[PDB]
């Protein structure tokens, strides 16, 4: 299934994920593609911050959903 | 000085802050106005998440800037 990962700074990342992938997995997939270290990422769906160990299905994130990416970088 | 706090879910909060306010004071101000607990707030400027102990000025947040707000939610 296809999900868009949109940055607050503009850019849309398209990914092919499995419905049961953990959020940590999506992060590894973003790293795969963009090179942004998982540790640096914060994923958000419906205005909320998502947790690592949960799955896309747990959050009701379905085909064509949009997630947001925020960076958590050293020293603010 | 006037800044805006936009949610990732279409709501703009207009605030009057001092250029030297820490990020935690702005959260206290959002709480005062929207009732959202400071603990459930994550503030973002230019695609990156903000540290509670730094000031708006440390991040070069000037008049009319837009900050974003995400919730780091847990219980119920």
């Amino acid at each position: 299934m296809q999900i868009f990962v949109k940055t607050l700074t503009g850019k849309t990342i398209t990914l092919e994920v499995e419905p049961s992938d953990t959020i940590e997995n999506v992060k590894a997939k973003i790293q795969d593609k963009e090179g942004i270290p998982p540790d640096q990422q914060r994923l958000i769906f419906a205005g909320k911050q998502l947790e690592d160990g949960r799955t896309l299905s747990d959050y009701n994130i379905q085909k064509e959903s949009t997630l947001h990416l925020v960076l958590r970088l050293r020293g603010g």
